């Protein structure tokens, strides 16, 4: 048909309480493409992450990640809208002081199905399943070789300005082959939001509730990434030009409730700009 593009910047930081020092802050710059004709999105990202900038380059383990997509939009319409990606991504570590370790190299393959289905004039149920296998390096890296991720629920629409959607959320990284071990874990989250969609303006309150959540790792004492997920409190902002450029802003308290003397507290912020054309 005709063709649509986007490119677009974000940079995200997550930091972790208190003062302090416990040490000391992510930040995540990533660009993007895509691109744009009929049934087929085709998708390319580069994102990496390591501590907050400073560098002489004495950084510690950072990793970036060319990422590439395409989905299919089988069908789509108001009644069962339809859909697939499949993904290819690259974490390339670079560990910094952690002996027995220089540099890894793990691919993940990614299918996701989605959908939309219609359920009144004021109700949907819109989702995604996500299948993952990661490739090489585990031992280094940790994960494990499998994952399944999925976010689905509920949207209700008071009306052209004001939504709610609640959804499940799940998330199981486990091991296929026998006898691996590393990086599995459950999550499960309820997730909640109100989109408001006033305008140009569009912010969304939102909430992850932990349901359970257990995990093989970072307690007593290992390294942080993938997955990693924290209650909290978040709120979005964006506006569009209708110049084809958007802007957002991010912020989201996380905390996770402990039975140490307190609990471990975090922050995240992000903000992004995209072009359309
Ligand atoms: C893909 C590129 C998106 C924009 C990159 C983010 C621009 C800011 O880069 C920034 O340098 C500054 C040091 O004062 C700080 O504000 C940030 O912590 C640092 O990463
Ligand atoms: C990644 C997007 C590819 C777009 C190709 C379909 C046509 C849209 O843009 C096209 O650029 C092509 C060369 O790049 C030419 O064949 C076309 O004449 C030109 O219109
Ligand atoms: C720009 C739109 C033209 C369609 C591009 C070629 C695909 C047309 O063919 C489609 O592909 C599907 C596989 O994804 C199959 O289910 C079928 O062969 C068909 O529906
Ligand atoms: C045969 C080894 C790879 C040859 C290069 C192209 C074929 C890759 O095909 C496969 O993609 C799968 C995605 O689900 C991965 O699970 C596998 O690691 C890979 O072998
Ligand atoms: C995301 C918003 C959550 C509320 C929507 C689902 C509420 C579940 O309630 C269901 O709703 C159906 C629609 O009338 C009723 O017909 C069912 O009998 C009832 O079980
Ligand atoms: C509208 C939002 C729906 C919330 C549904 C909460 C209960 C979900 O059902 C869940 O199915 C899981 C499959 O992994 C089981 O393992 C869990 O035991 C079960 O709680
Ligand atoms: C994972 C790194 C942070 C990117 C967060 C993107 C914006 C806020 O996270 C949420 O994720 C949902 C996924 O189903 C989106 O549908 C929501 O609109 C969005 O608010
Ligand atoms: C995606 C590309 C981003 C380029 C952004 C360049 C503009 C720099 O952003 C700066 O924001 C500040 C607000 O604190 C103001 O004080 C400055 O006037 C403004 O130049
Ligand atoms: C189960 C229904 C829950 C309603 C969904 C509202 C979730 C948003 C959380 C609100 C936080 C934003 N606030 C109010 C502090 O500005
Ligand atoms: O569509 C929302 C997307 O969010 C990403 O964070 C997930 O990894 C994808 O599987 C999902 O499709």
């Amino acid at each position: 048909n005709d063709w649509h593009f986007n490119i677009g910047a974000m940079y995200e930081i997550e930091n972790v309480e208190g003062y302090g020092e416990d040490m000391d802050g992510l930040a995540e710059p990533s660009v993007y493409f895509n691109a744009a004709n009929g049934p087929w999105r085709i998708a390319l990202a580069y994102y990496q992450e390591g501590p907050v900038d400073y560098s002489a380059g004495k950084r510690g383990t950072w990793f970036d990640r060319p990422e590439l997509e395409v989905h299919y939009q089988f069908l789509e319409n108001d009644d069962f809208s339809f859909g697939l990606t499949g993904g290819f991504r690259n974490y390339g570590y670079h560990y910094v002081d952690e002996p027995g370790k220089d540099t890894a190299n793990m691919q993940r393959w990614k299918i996701a199905p989605d959908w939309d289905v219609k359920l009144t004039d004021d109700l949907r149920f819109n989702g995604w399943l996500s299948m993952y296998k990661f490739a090489n390096d585990l031992n280094t890296t940790g994960y494990a070789d499998t994952r399944v991720e999925t976010e689905t629920g509920l949207q209700y629409t008071f009306n052209e300005t004001v939504a709610l959607r609640v959804n499940y959320y799940l998330e199981r990284g486990f091991n296929m082959d026998d006898s691996r071990n590393n990086g599995e874990f459950s999550t499960q989250e309820i997730r909640a939001y109100l989109p408001l969609t006033l305008g140009n303006h569009s912010v969304t309150p939102y909430t992850r509730i932990g349901l359970d959540r257990w995990s093989n790792w970072d307690w007593q004492d290992d390294i942080e990434r993938e997955g990693h997920d924290f209650n909290r409190v978040g709120l979005f902002y964006g506006y569009d030009f209708q110049n084809g450029l958007s802007v957002s802003l991010e912020y989201a308290f996380e905390w996770q409730d402990h039975d140490e003397g307190d609990s471990d507290k975090f922050h995240y912020a992000g903000v992004g700009v995209n072009y359309s054309f």
